[PDB]
C-alpha cells in the first residue's frame, strides 16, 4: 500500500508543480495528499485544477488533465483492491 | 478504540492549543476532532496548519509539524486496524 502510494504521488506533484527547486518540501507533497485519500478524503475540488469549481486554479497548466486519471486508477487500487484484501486477511 | 482515540486527541489539542487556561472546553477538544475521524472526517485543511491552504492560519506556531505525523498514526490504528478488528469480529 506505500509502494502504490509513491506510484500515484510522485507524478502528481510532478506534473501539477513543474517549476520546483529542490526542498525537502518534495518529499511531503508526494506523501502528504495521497495518504490522507486511503481515509476517505477525495480532495473532491483539487481534482481537475482547470475545471471551474476548482480551489486551484493556478496549477491548470499544460497536461494536468492526467492527473484525474491517475487518481482514478489509484482509489480503485487503494480501497476496491489493497483495502478490501486487507479485511479479508484479517477474517481469515 | 475510545484509548487510541484519547492517545491521539491529548497531544493534538497540547501541541496546537500552547496557551489554553482551564476550561470544560480542554474536555471537548481532545474527543471531539478525533471521533470524527473515525467516520470519514479527515479534516483536510486543517492538517498541516501552517500550509497555505490552511483553514486555521494563527494556529500555526513552535513545533505544530508534529501533528501531521500524529495524525497519520492514529488512522492507521483506527481504520486499518482496529475498524478491521472489527469487521473481523462480526465475521466469525
Ligand atoms: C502494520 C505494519 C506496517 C506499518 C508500519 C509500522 C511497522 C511496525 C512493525 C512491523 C513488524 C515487522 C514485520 C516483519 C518484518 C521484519 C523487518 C523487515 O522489514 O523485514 C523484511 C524486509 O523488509 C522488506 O522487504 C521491505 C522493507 C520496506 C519497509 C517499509 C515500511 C512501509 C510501511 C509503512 C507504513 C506506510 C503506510 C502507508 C499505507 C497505508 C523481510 O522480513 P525478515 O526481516 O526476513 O523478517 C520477516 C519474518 N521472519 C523473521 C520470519 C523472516
Ligand atoms: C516514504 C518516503 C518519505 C520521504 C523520505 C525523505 C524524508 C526526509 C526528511 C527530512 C526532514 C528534514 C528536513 C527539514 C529540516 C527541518 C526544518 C523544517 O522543515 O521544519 C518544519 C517542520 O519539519 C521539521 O521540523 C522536520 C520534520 C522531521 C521529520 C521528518 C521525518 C523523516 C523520516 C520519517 C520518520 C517518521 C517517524 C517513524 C520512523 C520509524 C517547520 O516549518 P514548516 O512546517 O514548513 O512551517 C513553517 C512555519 N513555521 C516557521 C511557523 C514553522
Ligand atoms: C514506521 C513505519 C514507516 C512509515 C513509512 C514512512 C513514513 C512517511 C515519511 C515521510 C517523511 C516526512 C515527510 C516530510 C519531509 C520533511 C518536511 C519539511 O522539511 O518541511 C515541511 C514540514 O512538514 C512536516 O514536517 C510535515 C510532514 C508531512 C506529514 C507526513 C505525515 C505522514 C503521512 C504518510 C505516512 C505513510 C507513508 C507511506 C510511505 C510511502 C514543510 O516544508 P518546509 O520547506 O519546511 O516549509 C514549507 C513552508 N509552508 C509549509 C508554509 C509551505
Ligand atoms: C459496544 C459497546 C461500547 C460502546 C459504549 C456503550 C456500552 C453499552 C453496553 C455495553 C455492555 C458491557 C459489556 C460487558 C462489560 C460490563 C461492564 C464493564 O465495564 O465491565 C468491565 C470493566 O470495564 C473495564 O475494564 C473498562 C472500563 C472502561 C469503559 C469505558 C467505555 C469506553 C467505550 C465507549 C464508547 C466510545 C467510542 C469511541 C470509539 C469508537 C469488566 O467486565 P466485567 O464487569 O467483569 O463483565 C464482563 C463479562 N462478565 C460479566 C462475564 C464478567
Ligand atoms: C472520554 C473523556 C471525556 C471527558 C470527560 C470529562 C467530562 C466533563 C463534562 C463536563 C460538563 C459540565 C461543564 C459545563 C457546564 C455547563 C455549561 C456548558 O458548557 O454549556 C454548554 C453546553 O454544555 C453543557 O451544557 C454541558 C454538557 C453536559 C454533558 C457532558 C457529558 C459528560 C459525561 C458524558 C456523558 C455522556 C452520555 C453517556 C453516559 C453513559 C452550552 O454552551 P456552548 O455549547 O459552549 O455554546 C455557547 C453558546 N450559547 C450560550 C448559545 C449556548
Ligand atoms: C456510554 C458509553 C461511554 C462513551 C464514552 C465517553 C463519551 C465521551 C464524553 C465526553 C464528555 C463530554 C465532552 C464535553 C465536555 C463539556 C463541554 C462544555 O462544558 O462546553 C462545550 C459545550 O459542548 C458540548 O456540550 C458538546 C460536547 C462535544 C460533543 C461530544 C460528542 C461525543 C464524541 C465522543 C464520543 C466517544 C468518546 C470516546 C472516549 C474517549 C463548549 O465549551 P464552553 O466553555 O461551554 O463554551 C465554549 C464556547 N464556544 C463553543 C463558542 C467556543
Ligand atoms: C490512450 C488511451 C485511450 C484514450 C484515447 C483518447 C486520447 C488519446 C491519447 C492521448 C492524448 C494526448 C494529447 C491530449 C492533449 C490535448 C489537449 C492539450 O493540449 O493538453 C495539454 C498538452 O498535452 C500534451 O502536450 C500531451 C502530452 C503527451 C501525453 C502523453 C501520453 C498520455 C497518455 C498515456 C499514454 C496512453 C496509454 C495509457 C494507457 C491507457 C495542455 O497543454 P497546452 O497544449 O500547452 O495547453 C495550453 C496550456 N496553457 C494555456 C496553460 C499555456
Ligand atoms: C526521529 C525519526 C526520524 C526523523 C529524522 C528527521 C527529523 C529529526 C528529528 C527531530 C527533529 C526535531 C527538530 C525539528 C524542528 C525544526 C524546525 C523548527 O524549529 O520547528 C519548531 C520548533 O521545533 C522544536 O523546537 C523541536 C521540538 C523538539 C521535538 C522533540 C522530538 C520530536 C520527535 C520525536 C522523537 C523522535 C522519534 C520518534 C519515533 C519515530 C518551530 O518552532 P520555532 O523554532 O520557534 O519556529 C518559529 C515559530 N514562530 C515563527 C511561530 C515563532
Ligand atoms: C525508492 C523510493 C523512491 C522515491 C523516494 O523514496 C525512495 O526517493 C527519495 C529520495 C528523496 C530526495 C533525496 C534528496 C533530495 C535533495 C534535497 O535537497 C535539499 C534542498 C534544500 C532544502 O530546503 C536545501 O536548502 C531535497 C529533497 C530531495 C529532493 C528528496 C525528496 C524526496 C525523495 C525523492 C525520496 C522519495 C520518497
Ligand atoms: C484516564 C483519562 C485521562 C484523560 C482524562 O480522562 C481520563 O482525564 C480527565 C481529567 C479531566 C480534567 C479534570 C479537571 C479539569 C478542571 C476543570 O476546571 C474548571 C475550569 C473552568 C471551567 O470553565 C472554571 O470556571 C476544567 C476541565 C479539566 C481540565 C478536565 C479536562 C478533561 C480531563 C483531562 C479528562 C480526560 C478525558
Ligand atoms: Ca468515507
Amino acid at each position: 500500500m506505500a509502494l502504490v502510494l509513491l506510484s500515484f504521488g510522485v507524478p502528481r506533484k510532478a506534473i501539477l508543480y513543474p517549476h520546483e527547486e529542490p526542498s525537502w518540501s518534495l518529499a511531503k507533497d508526494i506523501v502528504f495528499h495521497p495518504y490522507w485519500m486511503i481515509f476517505g478524503e477525495v480532495y473532491a475540488y483539487e481534482i481537475d485544477v482547470c475545471a471551474n469549481d476548482s480551489t486551484l486554479p493556478t496549477i491548470c497548466g499544460p497536461g494536468t488533465w492526467l492527473t484525474p486519471f491517475l487518481q482514478a486508477v489509484y482509489l480503485f487500487v487503494q480501497y476496491i483492491i489493497m483495502v478490501n484484501l486487507l479485511i479479508a486477511f484479517f477474517n481469515n
